C-alpha cells in the first residue's frame, strides 16, 4: 500500500485493518506532493518544550493525560459529533487555534520531523492519529 501502511488485526474484532506508522492512522478499507496545507490541535503537557499557552499560562497534565485528551478528540471527529476546526478552535493549545487550527500551507525543512513526515504522508482531508513531538502531542488535517 502507499508509505507507512501495514495490515493489522483488530484485537477486539479479529477484522483486517490497516495502520500507518507515520502518521498513527488506522482505518478498516484497504488504503509525495512537493507542498501540503495542514491545520492542527495541539495538546501540550508538563514535558513540553513551552509548557504554557493561550489557554494556560501554566500546563500541568501529565504526556499521559494529554494522550488520552488527543484520543478523546479524534474519537468525536471521527464520529462527526464534533468537527476538527470546532475542536482546534477551543481546545489546542497553539496560537493557530484562532485560525480552526489552520498552520497554511509548506514545503519540507521548515519544522519538526515527526510532524512534518506526518503532514506528508497524509491523503488530502486525511487526519492524523496522535503524533508526538517536542511541542506535545497533535492531530493534525491536510486540507491541501
Ligand atoms: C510541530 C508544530 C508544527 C509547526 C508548524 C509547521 C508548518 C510551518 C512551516 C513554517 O515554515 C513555519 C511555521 C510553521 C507554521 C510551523 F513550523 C510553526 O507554526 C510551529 C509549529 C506549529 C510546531 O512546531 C509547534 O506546534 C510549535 O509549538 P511550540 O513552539 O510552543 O513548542
Amino acid at each position: 500500500l502507499p508509505p507507512g501502511w501495514e495490515k493489522a488485526m483488530s484485537r477486539s474484532s479479529g477484522r483486517v485493518y490497516y495502520f500507518n506508522h507515520i502518521t498513527n492512522a488506522s482505518q478498516w478499507e484497504r488504503p509525495e506532493p512537493a507542498r501540503v496545507r495542514c491545520s492542527h490541535l495541539l495538546v501540550k503537557h508538563s514535558q513540553s518544550r513551552r509548557p504554557s499557552s493561550w489557554r494556560q499560562e501554566k500546563i500541568t497534565r501529565t504526556k499521559e493525560e494529554a494522550l488520552e485528551l488527543i484520543n478523546g478528540y479524534i474519537q468525536k471527529i471521527k464520529s462527526g459529533e464534533e468537527d476538527f476546526e470546532s475542536l482546534a478552535s477551543q481546545f489546542s493549545d497553539c496560537s493557530s487555534a484562532k485560525a480552526r487550527g489552520d498552520l497554511g500551507a509548506f514545503s519540507r525543512g521548515q519544522m519538526q520531523k515527526p510532524f512534518e513526515d506526518a503532514s506528508f504522508a497524509l491523503r488530502t482531508g486525511e487526519m492524523s492519529g496522535p503524533v508526538f513531538t517536542d511541542s506535545g502531542i497533535h492531530i493534525i488535517l491536510r486540507t491541501e
